[PDB]
């Protein structure tokens, strides 16, 4: 029974192998890196791949993992797939940290914006769980700690998270992440998947997917929001996506809304994204 090697990168940049048989559907692979890492609540997380255009890719559970990773490497990473609007109702502490390890990266990478302050008493939650009470032995007047905390570090943002650390005196690790997802859970950012796409008049836009539905970034001025309910049917064809708006209270007809995405996979891609969006936060 022939067995293929698989590498996952962890959500704290570690690298988890095993093996699985070659022919083996993704959900096999990803019971062994959640059994690893000790999860219960699995169901908001998942496995990537980058395909041969280097795109990030769900591994489908449901699928052959070979007709998903083809030609490439049987490399992954270990992601938040659904972000939950309200991480404190999540039964398990452990999912939480999965959830506040996943966030950081975000934060780091530049995909979750963020301000100065909150940037500050983010890592300050961070270091309280992983360090415990603040300890000035620990820290002098240049103290700069390995925590990456931003995708830009100052000296200024430093200070800020030891000002904060030393407030949070007696904070527990389950305490410190949870006070860590309520301030993340409320940036205009948060759980978004952003898609580069044009509209029907081809102005560059970015399509956002999250729990509450589907966001369409024009300008800072410009930007229409599509609740799941409100949406009947989501389709691609070609190059091209469509979402079918639920008609208004008194209009006869539904209304189609169209973007072109920069090439067919792409398309495909978002369309499938927005259905599982569209299919968990409709249960949840
Ligand atoms: Cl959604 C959302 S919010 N910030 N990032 C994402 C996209 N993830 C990040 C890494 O894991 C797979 C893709």
């Amino acid at each position: 029974p022939k067995s293929m090697q698989c590498k996952v990168i962890l959500l704290d940049g570690s690298e988890y192998t095993c093996d699985v048989e070659k022919r083996s559907r993704g959900q096999v692979l990803f019971d062994k890196v959640c059994e690893h890492l000790n999860l219960l609540e699995k169901d908001y997380f998942g496995l990537t791949y980058r395909d041969a255009e280097n795109q990030k890719n769900w591994l489908d559970p449901a699928k052959e993992i070979k007709k998903q990773v083809r030609s490439g490497a049987w490399h992954f990473s270990f992601n938040v797939k659904f972000y939950p609007p309200d991480p404190a109702q999540l039964s398990e502490d452990i999912t939480r940290y999965y959830l506040c390890l996943q966030l950081r990266d975000d934060i780091v990478s530049g995909r979750l914006p963020c301000s100065f302050v909150t940037l500050a008493l983010l890592g300050s939650y961070t270091v309280q769980s992983e360090l415990g009470d603040y300890d000035p032995d620990e820290c002098g007047s240049d103290y700069i700690s390995e925590f990456r905390f931003a995708p830009n570090h100052t000296k200024e943002l430093e200070d800020k998270v030891i000002e904060l650390h030393k407030s949070h005196r007696g904070m527990t690790p389950a305490e410190a992440e949870m006070h860590f997802l309520e301030n993340a859970k409320k940036l205009s950012m948060y759980g978004v998947d952003l898609h580069h796409a044009k509209d029907s008049e081809g102005v560059e836009i970015m399509l956002g997917v999250c729990a509450s539905g589907l966001l369409i970034y024009r300008d800072r001025l410009r930007i229409n929001r599509f609740a799941w309910p409100k949406v009947l049917k989501i389709s691609y064809k070609r190059n091209n996506f469509y979402i079918k708006i639920r008609p208004g209270e008194f209009e006869q007809f539904e209304s189609t809304i169209g973007f072109k995405l920069p090439n067919h996979r792409a398309a495909k891609r978002l369309w499938k994204v927005c259905v599982e969006h569209h299919t968990f936060f409709r249960l949840l």
